[PDB]
């Protein structure tokens, strides 16, 4: 459970593709952290795009 | 009897062939102590490598 607040004044991005990679295919990007049922972790990335 | 609580985490040892002077060759190495008929103490080496 992760809230978010945001600008409604936010630009569309401008890179018309999405890559991971990039810093702009998006207008903010998130991330979370989780546990499998070994015990080591992973962390999800969310990436928000107008 | 002993217990041990090994990771998940624990990466593959880099020195292939298995050998005691390299702490390289194996990921973890715990001891213990046995006696004999005679009485004399004599310690045992156990590796655990990945």
């Amino acid at each position: 459970s992760m809230q978010i607040n945001l600008n409604s004044t936010d630009p569309v991005p401008s890179k018309t593709p999405f890559s991971v990679s990039d810093a702009d295919s998006y207008n903010k990007k998130g991330t979370v952290t989780v546990y499998d049922s070994q015990g080591n972790a992973h962390d999800m990335n969310v990436y928000f795009v107008k």
